[PDB]
């Protein structure tokens, strides 16, 4: 009868962490996380909600959704992001563009873009909501992703309607039937997919956040190459994102069952996973850190460790 918490994967890669994570903490000693893989945050989102699993981490972006019946999942704690000495529960969401191009912010019609996926924060509602106005969008019953199919050439929204908004998937690197995929299996998937995306030539904007340049780049140098498209329609180099960003939001989040959640087991589990295997903690285990060719497996890459989100009973 030992209930441990059980984490939700989504795919294979994931999977595989979670195991990692698994063992790791058995060896030293800390509660036990149990693994469950899924193919679809929603996959997650449902067992979750009946009871196959815990725990998931969610973007932004789901987190409403997550939290509306029939499923009711709240979110427990939140990620944490920029340095020991400066930690934020927040991040930048930026457009980053190659060095040299004339074009500005209110100029990205007819262009090729990149986005982290469908509904997370920085690779789609800040951005799109930013170009509504461009969009000439005529409101629902119509597709947003209608009318952005039209307004760029092409691109890479990993998560979109494949058949119905083929031109949102045109610029997916991922085979067969995970081209376009919202998961790993899609190598433009996440930020740095979405930046990879980027710095492949498949587009000529990204949509991510303001680490990524920063996390991807092995030589200093080449951040040269890459600018910041500013709202006031200026391009800034990509240290300046203070000053150059579509907007500043909260970070990702784990969430869980508003009803009998393990709250208090799964903030147990993570505030020992992350005192064990946070940054530059073991040489053996790196809770925010993905393997060679995968990214933000489980959590974000390079995140810092967890905030409790404050008590909830009215739920
Ligand atoms: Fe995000």
């Amino acid at each position: 009868r030992r209930r441990s918490v059980q984490w939700c994967a989504v795919s294979q890669p994931e999977a595989t962490k979670c195991f990692q994570w698994q063992r790791n903490m058995r060896r030293v000693r800390g509660p036990p996380v149990s693994c469950i893989k899924r193919d679809s945050p929603i996959q997650c989102i449902q067992a979750i909600a009946e009871n196959r699993a815990d725990a998931v981490t969610l973007s932004g972006g789901f987190i409403y959704e997550a939290g509306l019946a029939p499923y009711k999942l709240r979110p427990v704690a939140a990620e944490v992001y920029g340095t020991e000495r400066q930690p934020r529960t927040h991040y930048y969401a930026v457009a980053v563009v190659k060095k040299g191009g004339s074009f500005q912010l209110n100029e990205l019609q007819g262009l090729k873009s990149c986005h982290t996926g469908l509904r997370r924060t920085a690779g789609w509602n800040v951005p799109i909501g930013t170009l509504r106005p461009f969009l000439n969008w005529t409101g629902p019953p119509e597709p947003i992703e209608a009318a952005v199919a039209r307004f760029f050439s092409a691109s890479c929204v990993p998560g979109a309607d494949k058949g119905q908004f083929p031109n949102l998937c045109r610029l997916c690197a991922g085979t067969g039937e995970n081209k376009c995929a919202f998961s790993s299996q899609e190598p433009y998937f996440s930020y740095s997919g979405a930046f990879k995306c980027l710095r492949d030539g498949a587009g000529d904007v990204a949509f991510i956040r303001e680490s990524t340049v920063f996390e991807d780049l092995s030589d200093e140098a080449e951040r040269d190459e890459y600018e910041l498209l500013c709202p006031d329609n200026t391009r800034k180099p990509v240290d300046k994102f203070k000053d150059c960003h579509l907007a500043r939001v909260p970070s990702h989040a784990v969430v869980a069952r508003s009803v009998n959640g393990k709250e208090d087991a799964i903030w147990n589990l993570l505030r020992q996973a992350q005192e064990k295997f946070g940054k530059d903690k073991s040489p053996k285990f790196q809770l925010f850190g993905s393997p060679s060719g995968q990214k933000d497996l489980l959590f974000k890459d390079s995140a810092i460790g967890f905030s409790r989100v404050p008590p909830r009973i009215d739920s």
